[PDB]
């Protein structure tokens, strides 16, 4: 009657069908059987990583009893599940914890072995002292009472092998991770249970794709779990949905209700500034009141003539996490996709033979199309200086992102000695920086869609080189603290500077006496840059100009240009021989010398517009 | 249990996943009935504990296989060869070395302590001396990520 008090009964639990159907495994459980069922030392434990079923195998065997497809030593036995945490909970004198486990030792022996107690998380068992779980060491080694336990793999030789006078009354049972073939059958199998709990249908297809998807995109977490997780959250998402509105009819609609708001307390600034402000967010609001007016309409051109879900869902789940997309190109990003080279071409100007490859590889992925285990594309260009190919890796970080700062960028000029490389993968364990893991590494672990570039590689030490070699051809890196981390998914861009001018062959043969064989044919192709034409100068001058009034609209002041003084600037661009980088200081020579002179000596105020003019051979405002 | 739920699926996609359960399933229907037919066979033309159960046990445990050889591995140990050759082509002189060491020790033949094998490939680059250790290692575990693998 002790053991009423400080555990539950698992057989119990069983047999009202309160426990999850457990599918094969079959080798796991005789062995647990034919463990469980010698003379002495008759008690097994479930070793193995955290999640690949290891309480699921000792429901499966309690369910597998109440059925009656066990031997006849172990028909009609009852399994109660021991827990140690409760009976430490008042025992502040100075013998009432031995005393309740004696009790519980002495009632378990009382019985013929009509009880398989059951201890779970069983590292636990090492304390509960202050001598104790120690008195359970003489009736062990006898096989009074069988234990079954299940600890993970690590904390196993953290707690229990330092005591190898415990650890010796212990047989190991090893728990590999199912593969996706059974990962499937499990699924098929648990459907029914969420089918049910969630009001939907689940489709077969689904079970497939939550199953071959998450092999590919979650590593840091084992089989079956990381893939049921996925299933549960696609149906609890499509009951909301089907309560409420659909998505994307919900948030065009949250954030209009908020725009109102806004405009609303705005349209009250006795301010001439804010003029400019309300007049751009009244647009906006208007142009949203336009397409949740649109949506509600194609909604009722479907709800008059998505109750399932499907490989879709799976998809958007595993998308909204990890942040990779990987869904079906919704016809709002195929439209995006399908001029890239002209999205690009606002801010590279030229290179199209580069353009398009660094944008050829992003249309041949997301169409699934590409090798699945190997980076999503890494080349290197190189050419002479002040070209555009630091800006080419800014202007595609910024069309994937929306945002120039959200890449991975390590400046390769500051590894010039060969031990600079533990700054970017970590410093081996009993070292001075260890709880701190590597640069580049912790870097891509927490978002692993970003873009790294690797600008002014040849200045470094040819030992980093060697370093990326595993990078590139298969996308992975492992740190210090032995954690893999995966790449399969970045852009990689690596620039440089070599040659210097030789045509195409002094640069081919400069590339090849200064890297090896073995790290050029990882390489996608190398792109090889151009000098500047004087016609795509004129227009490299707009876009300058284009930045400066820009970073002038702080005080509404703009300015008027003339195409004289426009094809004054392009004619002065210079000296093939330093690209376009003469041109920005130029600029700032001729025009924002004399405005900034002009700015602070009065004689020009805000909202003022300022008109260039060629002087036979300066500028003048 | 599975082909008599998955065959209701209002689908054409898996109509193909459904193409094959069948066949499976069939194809072990087969090998119980000759199994249990041959149990008749011996039931009517063991009862000790033998030297093998032992060793059955000492692979139960540890994983290692220290068997009998059970008459569908030994085909296997003749066809790895030409089972490598469907992965990697040519280096022959190189697929006999790797798996004339395997054979060794099955048949209890090699030296009990030291490695079962270890030996070193170099050649020019891209070649298939990365791709040929992945191939013998999912030979032998069928699944080609199982191996413990860094980088120096
Ligand atoms: N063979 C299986 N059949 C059915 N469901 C399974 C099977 N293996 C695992 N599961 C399910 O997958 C999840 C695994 O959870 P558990 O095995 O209880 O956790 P665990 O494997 O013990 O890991 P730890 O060490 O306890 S954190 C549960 O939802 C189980 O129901
Ligand atoms: N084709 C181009 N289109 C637009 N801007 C360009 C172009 N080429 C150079 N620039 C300008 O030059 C600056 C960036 O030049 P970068 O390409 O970053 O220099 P680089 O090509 O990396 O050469 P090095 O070897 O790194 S100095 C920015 O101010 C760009 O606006
Ligand atoms: N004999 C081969 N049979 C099949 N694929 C091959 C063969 N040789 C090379 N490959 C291909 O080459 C790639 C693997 O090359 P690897 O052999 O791994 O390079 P490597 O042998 O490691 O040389 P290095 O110096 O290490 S880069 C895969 O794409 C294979 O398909």
């Amino acid at each position: 009657q002790a053991l009423q008090k400080y555990s539950t009964d698992l057989t119990a639990r069983a047999r009202e069908g309160k426990l999850d159907p457990v599918i094969g495994r079959d080798n796991e459980i005789r062995r647990v059987v034919q463990v469980l069922s010698r003379r002495t030392k008759n008690n097994p434990v479930l070793i193995g990583e955290p999640g690949v079923g290891k309480t699921a195998i000792v429901e499966g065997l309690a369910q597998r009893i109440v059925a009656g497809d066990v031997p006849e030593s172990l028909r009609d036995k009852t399994i109660v599940a021991l827990d140690l945490g409760s009976m430490v909970a008042g025992s502040k004198y100075r013998g009432e914890f031995e005393e309740r486990l004696k009790a519980v030792l002495d009632d378990i022996k009382n019985s013929a072995g009509q009880i398989i107690t059951f201890i779970d998380e069983l590292h636990t068992i090492v304390g509960a002292g202050a001598d104790a779980g120690n008195m359970i060491k003489p009736m062990l080694a006898r096989g009074e009472l069988r234990l079954v336990g299940a600890t993970t793999l690590d904390e196993y030789r953290k707690h229990i092998e330092k005591d190898a006078a415990l650890e010796r009354r212990f047989q190991q049972v090893y728990v590999g991770e199912p593969s996706v073939e059974d990962t499937i059958g499990i699924l098929r199998g648990l459907k029914d249970r969420y089918e049910v709990h969630h009001g939907v249908r689940i489709t077969d297809s689904a079970l497939v794709a939550a199953a071959t998807l998450s092999d590919r995109y979650i590593t840091a977490r084992f089989l079956p779990d990381k893939a049921i997780d996925l299933v549960d959250e696609a149906a609890s998402r499509l009951r909301m949905e089907i309560d409420s509105r659909p998505v994307e009819i919900d948030e065009v609609e949250r954030l209009v209700r908020r725009l109102e708001i806004e405009e609303m307390a705005l349209s009250k600034e006795e301010d001439e500034a804010s003029a400019e402000r309300l007049a751009k967010l009244r647009s906006e609001l208007a142009d949203q009141k336009e397409k949740l007016a649109e949506l509600t309409t194609r909604w009722q051109n479907e709800k008059n003539a998505k109750e399932e879900v499907g490989p879709d869902d799976i998809a958007d789940v595993v998308s909204a996490w990890t942040g990779i997309p990987a869904g079906r190109l919704l016809e709002g990003e195929t439209a995006k996709l399908l001029r890239m080279e002209d999205e690009l071409g606002k801010r590279v100007i030229g290179q199209k033979a580069a353009v398009t490859a660094v944008s050829d590889a992003v249309r041949r992925s997301r169409a699934g199309v590409s090798d699945p285990n190997r980076p999503t594309g890494a080349f290197m260009f190189l050419g002479p200086t002040g070209v555009g190919k630091t800006e080419l890796a800014k202007a595609l970080a910024d069309f994937l992102f929306d945002d120039e700062r959200a890449m991975v960028r390590i400046d390769m000029s500051e590894y010039g000695e060969k031990h600079t490389v533990a700054r970017l993968i970590g410093a081996p364990p009993g070292y001075v920086g260890y709880e701190a893991g590597g640069q580049l590494t912790e870097a891509v672990r927490r978002r692993p869609y970003t873009v790294v570039l690797f600008d002014e590689i040849e200045k470094a030490h040819p030992d980093v080189f060697d370093v990326l070699l595993q990078v590139l051809d298969e996308g992975r890196l492992t740190d210090g603290h032995g954690r893999t981390v995966d790449f399969r998914n970045t852009i990689l861009i690596l620039t440089s500077n070599l040659g210097s001018g030789g045509s195409a062959e002094q640069v081919l043969a400069a590339v090849r006496a200064t890297f090896k064989p073995e790290f050029i044919n990882r390489l996608d192709d190398v792109l090889i840059f151009e000098g500047l034409n004087p016609e795509e100068l004129v227009r490299i001058v707009d876009i300058q100009l284009a930045q400066l009034g820009k970073r002038l609209a702080q005080r509404r002041l703009q300015l008027q240009v003339s195409l004289p003084a426009k094809r004054w600037l392009a004619q002065r661009g210079f000296d093939p021989v330093y690209g376009a980088r003469p041109l920005r200081r130029l600029v700032q020579q001729a025009i924002g010398d004399q405005l900034a002179k002009m700015l602070l000596a009065g004689q020009v105020h805000d909202g003022d517009t300022v008109p260039v003019n060629v002087s036979p051979d300066a500028d003048s405002l």
